[PDB]
């Protein structure tokens, strides 16, 4: 064999050609991004058994099918799954069914893509031991199929501002839910508008007239036999949307709809029958990837335009512009990847500082994941545009609660954390925002220093990151002590603030990045990962440039070192791009992309893809014998 | 009534107190517009005419439709348009067939997109007075379907690299039209796939074994009474799309197909039976993508509250925040700027009668900036993610309108700094004079007593000179160092085409600047003086890396441009919703839920609800066939 393992005989030469040049054993470097050899190993096999499997497999192309066909096969492929799971995977691992569900059902969704991701996980968290005997068995038997149901038509975002009422109902010891209003309804919930039958609604409970604040309650919503709606339920598809359509997302209305009081999930919160109250990341890296993996295996296929005008079309991988638009989102894969990894770890190691961060993670991850899924649909031209790149599709959803409020709520936390420093207290900050009351050097290190490393960057990254913190808090606190009301003070300043939070949150995932590096053995690992770091602080350094130079903290000419080495690096991670790319190891099956096939026989099979694509059923379209033609003969 | 034209009783008091705060007629601003207090009138009868006939409306929403009920459907709206159009538009105006094919049509395409764009200017400009004759009459009078048929599977940009061959036959005085493989086949030409039974055909000419390079040829494709393929032909659709799928992008190859020696276009070179050779907008329709978006964000932001500020006073509409305003009304600016900045280009189009170097620049800026601002859906929360927004739409088909364009911008910009390193600075033409100036040591934004917009053009104009002869600086030096040509470019690529837009974004700033200072009405002049300052500040502030790297602006003046973006905000707000307004679009046109003219949202959003296709039953296929049992069984 060769270091990348992708590669067989007779696929494109153009594309073996960009695998040969691997550095590194792509099956170490899979082992690397899962988790380990054995995590990795698996979805290989997993992958392999799938394909002794047709009954899994997708009957034709995703997009020539309508949204009704979509829905009806992801029903079909979900019944075989619950049927011959065990044949495949140990269903009990995480992550051999997370792999298991891309290959089968893929990214745009399935009836049950919420029963498991906040149903069941909702009951774990509040649902008694009693109650999970009853409801949590069902639901993980798939007896039942379930969804969460919190945002309404008028309300996305605060707990605080819902309409749904709960009124607690002493004489009858019921709850009765209420939809007083069009804009209570509740919208957006996942598999709730055909699929479900039951849902944990969240709802703001009453007893006695005194509103308790927002509780959730396990809520039939359908007949258990005939699957229709119950009475006093207005339940229903809230309609198509720019991706994720096999998701049946819905609305719910309930005139005056009774449940037992013993349906108010009481892990932690108790109502007694008289009344008495007591109270005692991932995925977006895949996504990016699988987008990546497309647009650069297309690059290396695609020949277009010349160089050098004695030598023949060079492949558009040629181009440093090409280049430009692809690697430095490479290395956002994998920096995204490592995160993800840590703050599982860090969450683990709490027996504030983590929800902060995790909030701006799902804000920048984002973002950043949809940027450069787009700079991927562009950097394969005309041809992206076509469902056979797939990518339009894996954008849509990727992109698809609202980031603002995620982002002003690290802001607040940073707020708090400049408070400490700026009244003596830097000794109290955690070990995320330490930062914040350390000492600055008078520059940037950054080409001045011999380092081999990226501590300079590092260094660099936490100074901006203090300076607008601090500029953005001194901003708010200044114009209340002017005597502006605090929530004005607060809106005035709320883009600085913003900005604060994503300078805070690159800056952790750019750390988390360079700790994962400085942690592998293996040497021609290490070196791969370390040439896409450089890559990475260079980019977006030079992407923050602004806030380095505004105070000197970096003259020009260090800019123009960090330009240099990123146009460096961009050539250094060529020969390795396609291979660090390979190493996530997703099937065709998986990927769903024409222009992104394992073998790189991209024309041919684009051919085939249109030829049997639905409008070439027939020569002559309906439009053309009815109306078209008739019009031309008219004439 | 008001100053704000299309406030009208009824409407959600949320949205109309947002039109209410007007400060300007939106009539007047809306000639602005469009160039003309005619031309903006006849929008809007041209509208209200289209009211009046409902067989040219919508027969459901388009998001409800399959593929195939797209086509069908817009090929019945242009039957009944081909037979009424003179009723409503004079066809000879481009502006009001354009106006009307977006109320009627919309931006998903239709089976005859290409017949008008490009079959017929090919056949205007290539087909002789006798060819045209006998092809361009049957095609203006629509007996016929055309598109032009360019690009191929392995090749889009370069008319040199083409494969496809067009051998001229001397014994049967034919061209024999051919494919030789995969990725000579034509691909991706509008309505070459279904709808045409004609095609204009670009192909490499060969005559007695020598290649003349690309011709033109009349091609008939489809038998015009079956419309079957013509014997060798192969042809079909693509695919589905990310969007503009009522457009029938197609495939076309041929297999050693004949065609006459007068299929050939001649009106400048000819090819005679011996053989013998004989040889010699849209930045508006950005403009407006850009604006649907933006009156949908702004709309739906005025009748959405969530959240409070005073924590006594009830929740706010989230036009308050800072938050949204900064993610809207900088696009608002950009949306008047391209308008304005086409506007220009076409003034300059008819003066030669330089600019292609700079159009292309224009197209690769626009198309980025245009599709960043449209990606307002975001402003929409949850809601903008659903069909009700139409705003993905609206992203998927902007999009499909550029590294190729920006580096032609760069080599005219080297090519530019080579003069001015050489000596020959006085021989700059007029639109990169600027590159052979001298700068002020400093900006003088903040510096001097009034200024104004001046200064920030003159900031402009050092950055974006800087970077070119920066650039072009460090191509040249690796020539100097022995680089070949064509590696030295390469490896510059990147920093030239950050040039190229820098100058493609002054031209912007300047042609917005001239619109203001030449407004007489003084309400509609300080309206868009107001997005005028909006625009340079956060447009300087976007590119400050650029201004602080020599020192040419400083820390505080930055902090002074800051002021006055979140200044300008809070000052456009009174107007945002009047200013989008203004370019009248009927919700016939805009097609958006969200973005409903009246602001009544939430009543209209669960109606379309209701009305989608998978409430047509209670109890979906995939529950009875599967969910259902898969759950009995457990």
């Amino acid at each position: 064999v060769h270091l990348n393992k992708t590669i067989q005989e007779g696929d494109n030469p153009d594309l073996t050609a960009e695998r040969l040049t691997a550095t590194f054993d792509t099956h170490a470097m899979a082992a690397q991004i899962y988790g380990g050899e054995m995590r990795a190993r698996r979805r290989r096999e997993i992958t392999a058994k799938l394909a002794e499997i047709p009954e899994l497999h997708d009957s034709m192309p995703l997009p020539y099918m309508t949204r009704e066909e979509k829905i009806m096969e992801s029903a079909r492929k979900l019944t075989v799954l619950t049927q011959r799971m065990s044949e495949i995977i140990d269903p009990t691992d995480a992550g051999e069914l997370y792999h298991l569900n891309n290959e089968v059902l893929g990214i745009e969704g399935n009836p049950m893509a919420l029963h498991g991701v906040m149903f069941i996980p909702a009951l774990n968290a509040q649902a008694s031991d009693e109650q999970q005997a009853k409801w949590l068995i069902r639901a993980l038997r798939r007896e039942i199929i379930g969804t969460y149901a919190q945002t309404e038509m008028g309300h996305g975002t605060n707990l605080q501002n819902l309409e749904t009422t709960a009124t607690y109902d002493i004489g009858t010891q019921e709850f009765v839910l209420h939809t007083p209003k069009i804009t209570a309804l509740k919208w957006w919930p996942g598999n709730l508008g055909k699929s479900s039958n039951y849902a944990v609604v969240v709802a703001h409970m009453y007893i006695k007239g005194k509103n308790f604040g927002p509780h959730t309650f396990m809520v039939p919503l359908r007949d258990e036999k005939t699957h229709k709606p119950l009475p006093g339920i207005t339940i229903g598809d809230i309609g198509p949307k720019m991706a994720y359509n096999i998701v049946d997302n819905g609305f719910l209305g309930f005139n005056n709809y009774r449940i037992p009081r013993t349906n108010l999930l009481m892990r932690h919160t108790k109502v007694e029958a008289d009344g008495t109250y007591i109270k005692p990341l991932t995925g977006q890296a895949i996504m990016l990837s699988y987008a990546l993996n497309i647009a650069t295996r297309y690059s290396a296929v695609r020949r277009q335009g010349q160089i050098d005008k004695n030598e023949p079309e060079v492949k558009v991988l040629e181009y440093q512009t090409q280049q430009h638009r692809l690697f430095p989102f490479i290395a956002r894969a994998y920096a995204f990847q490592f995160a993800g990894a840590e703050t599982v770890k860090l969450y683990e190691r709490v027996l504030a500082d983590l929800h902060a961060l995790t909030s701006g993670l799902k804000s920048v991850v984002t973002h950043q994941t949809g940027e450069g899924i787009e700079q991927a649909r562009m950097a394969c031209g005309g041809h992206g545009y076509s469902m056979a790149s797939y990518i339009s599709e894996i954008y849509g959803v990727a992109i698809g609660g609202e980031n603002m409020v995620m982002l002003l709520q690290l802001a607040r936390y940073l707020v708090k954390s400049a408070a400490l420093v700026k009244s003596g207290k830097a000794s109290q900050l955690g070990p995320l925002v330490a930062y914040l009351g350390a000492r600055s050097e008078p520059t940037s290190l950054i080409d001045r220093v011999p380092n081999g490393g990226i501590t300079e960057y590092i260094k660099t990254f936490q100074h901006i990151a203090k300076r607008q913190t601090l500029k953005a808090a001194n901003k708010f606190f200044g114009l209340m002590e002017n005597g502006e009301k605090r929530e004005i003070a607060w809106n005035k300043s709320s883009v600085e603030l913003n900005r604060a939070s994503r300078l805070h949150t690159r800056l952790f995932i750019v750390e988390a990045f360079a700790r994962r590096v400085n942690e592998i053995g293996d040497i021609t690992i290490k070196e791969a990962l370390s040439d896409l770091l450089h890559l990475h602080v260079n980019y977006e350094l030079l992407d923050v440039a602004t806030y380095a130079l505004e105070d000197g903290f970096m003259s020009s000419t260090q800019l123009d070192y960090v330009r240099d080495q990123l146009y460096f690096y961009l050539q250094k991670i060529r020969p390795n791009a396609v291979s660090l790319l390979d190493s996530w190891e997703f099937s065709d099956r998986e990927l769903r992309s024409v222009l992104g096939r394992r073998d790189g026989h991209v024309y041919e099979n684009l051919f085939k893809w249109a030829k049997e694509s639905p409008l070439n059923k027939t020569d002559v379209l309906p439009s053309v014998d009815t109306y078209l033609k008739p019009m031309m003969e008219k004439a």
